[PDB]
């Protein structure tokens, strides 16, 4: 409870019986959300939080034993919530936060009632009849440079996931990937890429808007599409006009306008 607020950096600002939760992604922060948030909260509640694997939160609190599944992840979020006693909420989820809200929303359909997914994925890896977008070979390799070259890795992995060029975005998302400590990072795609929740889609019963760019170097458009069709509520697909993996950072303006969209009512 009141030591998790503070040790996840959680912040409430706005103001509004529509309460919003800004839930980010790998390699960032809450600071994210900064230049989405001026568009939210004259009208919202808006709570934003830390997953415990930010490079802002103390690395001395990441357990590697309990943050080994996304359950212990939902479970933080939903200490936070409980803590300040909201009952009702939209949450807005990025990457392994879409993720997170995906879960939490099954284990507390009372608490969740919106999800807004942005670079959503159930599932990473590619199956049998399944196009995640990665191979096992792929991101072997991958997490072997993690580990060999964290820096060399963190600034040829930015540019890629920002997508568009630009170089404000870049340098905003290498700045918190290269704060995040090295084991960590490697911990989180680890995890990350263990889960698979297909199976649990129609456990959902919240409308969800899922927002997807026109290219989304973790997500492809497939991805989306099976997200509306095996989401358990009223799900629909945002086209945002732009590519990336990182609207937040590259296009908060037009993410914004979604968001105003997709909160309006709930
Ligand atoms: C896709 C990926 C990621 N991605 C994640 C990992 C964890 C949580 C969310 C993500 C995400 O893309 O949102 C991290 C490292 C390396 C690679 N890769 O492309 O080889």
């Amino acid at each position: 409870g009141a030591k998790l607020l503070q040790i996840l950096n959680v912040r409430v600002v706005g103001s509004g019986e529509r309460v919003v939760v800004l839930s980010h992604g790998f390699g960032t922060d809450q600071s994210a959300w900064s230049r989405v948030l001026p568009y939210l909260t004259r009208d919202h509640r808006v709570v934003l939080y830390d997953l415990v694997c930010a490079g802002s939160v103390n690395p001395d609190h990441f357990d590697f034993r309990r943050y080994d599944n996304l359950d212990a992840y939902v479970d933080d979020l939903l200490a936070i919530l409980d803590a300040l006693r909201i009952p009702r909420c939209a949450f807005v989820g990025h990457s392994v936060s879409a993720m997170i809200g995906i879960l939490a929303s099954i284990r507390r359909p009372d608490l969740f009632a919106k999800l807004v997914l942005i670079g959503a994925s159930p599932r990473f890896l590619n199956d049998s009849d399944y196009h995640g977008g990665f191979e096992l070979e792929e991101i072997q390799q991958v997490f072997d440079a993690m580990g060999a070259n964290y820096s060399a890795w963190a600034t040829g992995y930015a540019p890629l996931a920002v997508g568009a060029d630009v170089p404000a975005a870049v340098q905003e998302f290498s700045r918190t990937l290269f704060n995040m400590r090295p084991d960590i990072s490697l911990h989180v795609c680890q995890t990350v890429f263990k889960t698979d929740l297909r199976g649990v889609l129609g456990m959902v019963r919240a409308p969800c808007v899922v927002v997807q760019t026109t290219r989304d170097v973790s997500v492809p458009a497939s991805v989306a599409a099976y997200l509306k069709a095996h989401l358990g509520g009223r799900t629909t697909v945002e086209f945002l006009q732009t590519e990336g993996h990182l609207p937040h950072l590259s296009a908060p303006s037009l993410l914004a306008q979604v968001l105003r969209r997709a909160l309006a009512r709930y």
